[PDB]
């Protein structure tokens, strides 16, 4: 059941991108090369954001740039035919091959007509021809060039969405090769259906985005950047999209050059097509399932079932049209490799796997603050390099006059001054912007704050003469004090006419006249609305004084209109005549009223339209402005009522909801500035971080049960904004839903597609539409799509108005292609809302009544009587859609089936051992002591290392091949290739390359093999930091004092370091085995060193999150081994002393510690029972604490979610095998039976193959001495256990670590463990390689030591005396 199956191996292939089989960039030949790619990612790490600019965001804006038809007619092939169609173009060309030429179809977005930006009939056009491409069999080139598909009325007039949801449903069902190549800028939906394809490249000057970049500044706004800078955040050039595994490579060719790189054009199109068709053959090779759905496929073209022969003809969809032109058994594997790159593209997380932010050192309504410092920030840069006086004439005039007035005989140095003040104060409020009123609130303070030394001070020469210098003098100061204070009245007074603009609207309508009480009860209250949102002393009088001064400047006009310019920007909801009118009143009814102040018979009121321009229609377009005003009015009522919620939308029809993955969410890879508190503040009020809700509900149609999936958006987060965790829960649903044989019901509302997610955010709509398309073709039930709320953007442009589902909305639905924050100006309610859309072909199969919203079919009704009113209701449209179908007898319920290991949990025979080196030699000699065949994989060193050589003619030695780690042990590819192969019953993780990684034991189980160890669910809750501090919290187990959650930046670094008191630490969330630990002993050097360790973190493992915790300098690394089987008993078996450590790995450790008091050692047993029972956790594991010295306190650090090197020190003195109850815990059995003991004392020493040599400052330090071994020797003695890789004749490599041994001493006590290892390791013979041993011995005989006196930090001490 190939539905199934491709998100089965998709969710497979994107638990490890790299190593994973959907890299195919590696084939294609015309490509840059990974170091020339890494080499332009130091570089534009390195530029600023308009270095960035330049390099991506320029050349694809060129209008100089070679088109579409230019670069297809430079292929320098045989054009066969052509189809110009406005900004479409497509195309067939036959080329070259080397054994023959073969045509290959185009489909372009073509530059040099609407610069790329296509029109309904263009889709439409796009969906004929990647249907006449399939019924020829003709691969496929897309070109991806656009602005973004028209967001205008005329295209959702034509019912835009729904011929771009038809556009990707073809792409995504195409029967041959598609390659999309980026040849400019990919924005949005008008790029998608080109670049669903199955290898998507760039041209080495292309872009792919989420959006245009200056639609981003309406985000930019509301968080404070510029849109360059939300761009550059976001990552849009061609490196990083292939770094985030968005596009397959970048051609190593731009449309203009004229050297080499010219022919890698064609080469990289011959190697594509070539790739995808052996990658193909090699699907058909190996699937035999694919087989069957061609076979379930072809049967419906022998027989076409009415009920999907009728959708298939009014959906009008690629299928085949006549037996010659039906698609072959490699077609159906092109749609099933489009999907899985497609879903690989795409990726979202969980709750769980989230690192939570740091709560601790945040003020409260800390957001307004932080929002104000950066406009007092970027204010004080104003303050730091203002604008000089010689760049604009208007301002350089009014200096003249000022300064020759000054010199003259009062009036006219009072009117210079005034004027010259004046408008350097409108010059700054069309330059500030929507930022304008905190900004000059900030300059009267600065103003009035002022040395005297600065106001006194005379202006400098006129090329260094700036505005700032200007107002600063005391002469201007105060008189621009007064400026400013009215212009902040202005602005309050204009956008409260604004927002009060439809009351002036109907007057205009049915009077023809703004009569003179309407502009004085208007200018009343939005001066009395001014002065009473704001405390400013300057009242009502000395702004009336103001406005007829601003009244009397001949400017006045041009003021309005720069103004209303940018202001166009924040209110893309007016219309022409709207602005017109508003321009109208401050232009022309506001003089009038103080003209006729005087004497009321000069006021007449009358708008005359045509004085500020001759605009046709102006008072039908009047009443269509003012008749949107309303239901934009309406819309925002019902949206502060907040009836249409996901919660309101189940009650109102179902019963029993069961979501499915509620804990499914955004990824945040790129880490869009603002977005990552907003993840947060959803967490913390229990909403879901994800655009969609899904799950199983019931549906009582005539009192009797009937189960359907339903899947609700979620208003709760960002406005329904879809996401890439939405597009996985959707698909999880589709599963349940053909798994179950249940009808889909669907509640669509979005704002679009996350663009904070990046690009990879685009790829869920094709994604989703395939899946939906898919449904329908593979599993016939009926989809209903009620569209409600605002269901715009790219949810909009696919998966809702796709040409099979029931598409419906609610009345009162905006149903537009983009919404308000794309969209450039204004759009009529016949073009955006579903009630006008109702009666337009195509649009929906009805508009259905909105359930919550009373009284809202007569309160449109009295907004205009000839509006298309709702008839169904979504009870009559769902019992309808349930009582047509058969009604096929329902098996018995189960549950939402996940990943579970203890269902897999069967007695062991065969195990792979995932392993090298002593760990391995350990996991072998377990495998004999439990009767166990061994099937082991290994790298080329490792195929003749001791580990093999200990297996027997019925174990198993696989080659992995290659040296190094990346080549071998890390492809889980290939070790999970090998579990299938074999039919293992059970594979053991090992310990160091992928042991602890909860990716790594979600790949095994999700394939159904057996994984030796914990669950998913409580690998991710330990191995997460700030939530495994978070759940030993809840345990009343003392954490190590910190941050608790991660830190955001260097301020809360240095705020939380504080609070503990320096030194402190900072260490990454991705790290281990001491990498990136920094200590800090300063708030000086924290600054720089926050900077310098999210560089380290960052560089290290791909995350720079840094968290904090308090630096104990005297203490003990105590850590306490756990046992833990499926039925719940918490076995604690002891404790060990790890504290003889160098660079953070362990060498001398101990099954005691010598300082640590009875009764914290009590404590430490019992806060490990009570972590291993509120995790739920399974098999060996190993919590660690910081056993502090100086304060004689346990306080928990992290835990080991796996097996420890440790572990055998523990095994001698509990008497309990701990991987012997691991494999009892992993065949399912109970370790209820188990005693743990304190068997006398143990310790181990870590041998490894190092040689002694001295430092730059001449401290004597171990380094590694790789070779082969020419002697060793270990004696046979009962009271020491021997675990070794070392022989005489193998070889120490190089690629690997120098543990060549562990050797673990038992006895009675302490000091008779130390003295018979110090006796054992003289009786041990190494030669040919260096070994360590020099050092232990000296250890042993050290008095500080036998005595058992010492911290952490004794062994860099000890190794400099
Ligand atoms: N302030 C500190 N207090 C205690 N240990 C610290 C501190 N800073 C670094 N360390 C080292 O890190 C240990 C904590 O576990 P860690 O070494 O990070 O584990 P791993 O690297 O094996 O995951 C401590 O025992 C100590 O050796
Ligand atoms: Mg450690």
């Amino acid at each position: 059941p190939l539905f199934l199956q491709a998100e089965h191996l998709a969710k497979d292939f994107s638990l490890f991108p790299k190593h994973s089989k959907q890299s195919l960039s590696e084939e294609i030949k015309g490509l840059l090369n990974d170091d020339a790619i890494q080499a332009n990612l130091k570089d534009l790490a390195s530029l600023d954001v308009d270095g960035y600019v330049a390099k991506v965001i320029q050349p694809t804006q060129d209008k100089g740039r070679p088109g579409a038809k230019r670069i297809i007619a430079d292929l320098k092939g045989r054009l066969i035919t052509e189809t110009h169609l406005g900004s479409f173009y497509s195309a067939e060309v036959e080329l070259n091959f080397g054994s023959r030429t073969r045509r290959i179809g185009f489909i372009a977005q073509e530059r040099t007509t609407a610069n790329g930006a296509w029109m309904p009939e263009h889709h439409y056009a796009a969906c004929k021809a990647i249907r006449h491409f399939a019924e020829l069999s003709m691969p496929i080139v897309y070109l991806i060039d656009t602005p973004g598909a028209d967001a205008g009325e005329v295209a959702n007039s034509q019912n835009q969405a729904h011929s771009i949801s038809k556009a990707i449903a073809e792409s995504a069902n195409v029967d041959v090769p598609t390659v999309g190549i980026v040849i400019g800028a990919g924005y949005s939906g008008g790029a998608i259906p080109l670049a669903a394809a199955n290898i998507l490249l760039s041209l080495r000057d292309g872009i792919f985005n989420t959006i245009q970049p200056q639609g981003l500044q309406s985000i930019a706004r509301k968080y404070n950047l510029s849109w360059q800078e939300c761009a550059k955040s976001v990552g849009v050039s061609p490196e990083e999209l292939y770094t985030s595994g968005c596009i397959d490579g970048i051609i190593d060719f731009s449309p203009g050059d004229r050297d080499e790189r010219q022919h890698n054009l064609r080469r990289a199109i011959i190697s594509s097509i070539e790739a995808v068709e052996r990658a193909a053959v090699n699907f058909v090779r190996e699937s035999k399932d694919l087989r069957e759905h061609y076979d379930r496929s072809l049967a419906r073209f022998l027989n076409p079932s009415k009920n999907l022969m009728a959708l298939e003809l009014n959906a009008e969809l690629a299928v085949a049209t006549s037996p010659t032109n039906h698609h072959n058994l490699f077609g159906s594997a092109y749609r099933y490799l489009r999907y899985l790159t497609l879903r690989s593209r795409i990726h979202s997380i969980s709750q769980e796997q989230y690192g939570r932010l740091s709560r601790v050192s945040v003020p409260e309504g800390d957001l307004l603050a932080r929002i104000q410092q950066e406009q007092d920030r970027v204010f004080q840069a104003w303050l730091a390099s203002p604008d000089k006086l010689v760049y604009d004439e208007d301002l350089n005039k009014l200096w003249a006059n000022f300064i020759a007035k000054r010199d003259e005989i009062k009036e006219n140095y009072k009117k210079a001054r005034k004027a010259l003040l004046f408008n350097i104060s409108w010059s700054l409020y069309h330059r500030w912007k929507s930022n304008a009123a905190n900004n000059f609130k900030g300059l009267i303070q600065h103003l009035e704050n002022l040395p005297k030394s600065v106001t006194q001070a005379k202006w400098p020469e006129l090329n260094q003469l700036t505005v700032l210098d200007v107002v600063v003098n005391d002469e201007l100061r105060e008189d621009f004090i007064w400026q400013c204070h009215n212009i902040l009245i202005f602005n309050s007074l204009y956008d409260n006419v604004v927002g009060s603009l439809a009351s002036i609207a109907k007057e205009a309508m049915m009077s023809k006249s703004l009569s003179r009480n309407s502009v004085n009860n208007l200018l009343h209250k939005s001066i009395d609305h001014a002065l009473s949102t704001q405390d400013t002393a300057n009242d009502k009088a000395k702004f009336y004084k103001w406005l007829k001064y601003f009244m009397g400047q001949s400017n006045r006009a041009d003021l309005l209109v720069r103004v209303e310019q940018w202001k166009s920007v924040g209110f893309p909801q007016l219309n022409d005549s709207l602005f017109v009118i508003l321009t109208y009143f401050f232009e022309r009814l506001l003089p009038e009223y103080f003209d006729s102040e005087s004497d009321h018979s000069k006021y007449t009121g009358a708008i005359n339209p045509v004085r500020i321009g001759r605009r046709k229609d102006f008072w039908n377009r009047l009443t269509m402005g003012y008749q949107d005003l309303l239901i934009q009015k309406v819309l925002r009522d019902e949206k502060r009522t907040g009836k249409m919620t996901w919660e309101n939308v189940i009650k109102q029809f179902f019963t029993h909801f069961d979501e499915i993955n509620g804990d499914k969410m955004s990824a945040n890879l790129l880490n869009f500035p603002g977005f990552r508190l907003s993840i947060e503040d959803a967490l913390d009020k229990g909403i879901r971080p994800c655009g969609l809700i899904t799950g199983i509900a019931d549906f009582k149609e005539k009192g009797q049960k009937v189960r359907v999936g339903l899947a609700v958006s979620n208003t709760a987060f960002q406005a329904g904004a879809f996401d890439m965790a939405s597009a996985e829960k959707f698909s999880a649903l589709l599963i349940e839903c053909a798994k179950r044989k249940l009808p889909v019901v669907c509640f669509i509302s979005s704002g679009g597609m996350q663009t904070k997610e990046g690009a990879a955010a685009l790829f869920s709509m094709a994604v989703v539409n395939d899946r939906i398309t898919r449904f329908i073709r593979d599993n016939e039930l009926p989809v209903l799509m009620f569209g409600f709320g605002d269901c715009t953007g790219g949810a909009q442009a696919s998966f809702v108005t796709h040409p099979l589902v029931q598409t419906y909305y609610l009345s009162g639905t905006n149903m537009p292609f983009a919404g308000q924050m794309v969209v450039p100006a204004y759009l009529p309610s016949t073009s955006t809302l579903s009630n006008y859309l109702s009666k337009v072909p195509g649009a929906m199969a009805g508009l259905v009544h909105n359930p919550f919203s009373e009284n809202l079919d007569n309160q449109l009704a009295s907004i205009d009587p000839l509006m298309p009113m709702p008839t169904a209701k979504i009870n009559e449209v769902i019992i309808n859609a349930l009582s047509t179908l058969v009604v096929e007898a329902p098996a018995e319920e189960e549950e939402i089936v996940q990943n579970d290991p203890r269902k897999l949990m069967k007695p062991i025979n065969k195990v792979l051992v995932h392993a090298r080196g002593c760990t391995a030699v350990k996991l072998i000699r377990k495998a004999h002591d439990n009767n166990i065949n061994v099937v082991l994989v290994a790298s080329d060193p490792d195929m003749t290392a001791v580990p093999a050589d200990m297996l027997k003619e019925s174990d198993k030695l696989v080659c992995l091949g290659g040296n190094t780690s990346d080549e071998s042990y890390l492809n889980a590819y290939s070790v999970l290739k090998v579990a299938e192969y074999e039919q293992v019953d059970a594979l053991h993780p090992g310990i160091g390359f992928l042991s602890e990684s909860p990716q790594f034991a979600a790949l095994c189980v999700n394939n159904g093999v057996n994984f030796v160890g914990p669950s998913v669910h409580s690998m991710t809750t330990m191995g997460n930091k700030s939530n495994a501090i978070k759940t030993s919290q809840a345990q009343n187990v003392p954490v190590v004092p910190g941050s608790h959650g991660i830190l955001t930046n260097a301020e809360q670094a240095v705020n939380v370091a504080s609070e503990i008191g320096y030194p402190v630490l900072l260490k990454a969330v991705q790290g281990g085995g001491g990498k990136g630990i920094q200590v800090v002993k300063r708030p000086e050097d924290m600054i720089g060193l926050f900077q310098k360790t999210a560089t380290e973190a960052a560089a290290a493992f791909g995350n720079g999150d840094l968290y904090l915790e308090k630096y104990v300098t005297s203490l003990r690394h105590i850590e306490v081994q756990l046992l833990r089987d499926k039925f719940g008993h918490a076995k604690v078996l002891g404790l060990r002393d790890c504290s003889v450590q160098r660079n953070n790995q362990k060498v001398v450790e101990e099954s005691g510690s010598t300082m640590l008091p009875d009764e914290l050692k009590k404590q430490v047993l019992a806060y490990t029972r009570a972590l291993g029972d509120a995790t739920d956790y399974m098999g060996a594991g190993t919590v660690e604490f910081i056993y502090n010295l100086d304060a004689n306190e346990v306080y928990f650090m992290e835990m080991n979610t796996r097996l420890q090197v440790a572990h055998p020190v523990t095994e001698a003195t509990s008497g309990i095998d701990i991987v012997s109850a691991q494999f009892d815990i992993a065949a399912g059995r109970s370790i209820e039976h188990l005693e743990p003991k304190e068997i006398g004392y143990a310790m181990e020493v870590r041998v490894t193959a190092e040689k002694a040599a001295l430092d730059s400052h001449g401290v004597l330090q171990l380094i590694p001495n790789p070779g082969k071994i020419t002697e060793c020797v270990f004696p046979d003695h009962p009271d020491v256990e021997i675990i070794s890789i070392a022989a005489p004749g193998k070889e120490v490599s190089p690629y690997y670590d120098s543990l060549i041994a562990q050797v673990i001493m038992r006895g009675e006590n302490r000091e008779d463990v130390i003295a018979k290892l110090h006796a054992y390791l003289d009786s041990v013979v190494l030669k040919g390689i260096a070994t360590n041993i020099p050092l232990l011995k000296l250890i042993l005989s050290d008095g500080t030591f036998k005595e058992g006196v010492y911290d952490t930090n004794y062994l860099p001490r000890f190794m400099a005396e």
